[PDB]
């Protein structure tokens, strides 16, 4: 029975490149002249945005999206926390979501079952392995998973037979 893995992963280097290019891009923008603002990648999972005002962080969000997309990253993996403002300025934590949690995995099994597909899905850590009797059932699952309404970017690899 052939199988593949449904994954939700972000390349750690390209994630670093996008943040570096976003900081470089701020240094060339005229409305951030001498303005204390920065992106900080934390543990390869959290991007901390900080600026004097709520609007300037909103601008940085547009920069961060464009940079991540420019390095091939589906920005739907971004989880934006609340914009926190104190006297020092505005700060916002953006979680770069990776891996398929048990919550989203069971959701992934349920629309597969809902789609009454000839596949058997099993959670294995933060990935979902899909097994079917033939390869075209797997693509039927892959084609369905692509055209779904999901809160996570999905990739597919580790095709075994």
């Amino acid at each position: 029975m052939p199988s593949f893995d449904v994954i939700s992963e972000v390349d750690k280097h390209e994630l670093t490149n996008a943040v570096d290019q976003a900081n470089r891009e701020l240094d060339t923008r005229f409305d951030f002249k001498g303005v204390e603002a920065k992106f900080e990648l934390e543990d390869g999972k959290v991007i901390n945005q900080s600026a004097p005002s709520d609007f300037q962080v909103k601008q940085m969000t547009d920069i961060l999206r464009a940079r991540l997309l420019a390095r091939g990253i589906d920005v739907r993996c971004l989880e934006f926390g609340d914009v926190e403002t104190n006297l020092a300025g505005a700060r916002q934590k953006v979680t770069v979501k990776q891996g398929i949690e048990q919550k989203q995995a069971k959701q992934l099994v349920a629309k597969l079952k809902e789609a009454k597909l000839k596949v058997e899905a099993q959670i294995n850590g933060d990935k979902l392995r899909v097994t079917g009797k033939k390869r075209d059932d797997l693509q039927d699952a892959i084609a369905v998973l692509k055209k779904a309404d999901f809160e996570l970017p999905l990739q597919f690899d580790n095709f075994r037979d």
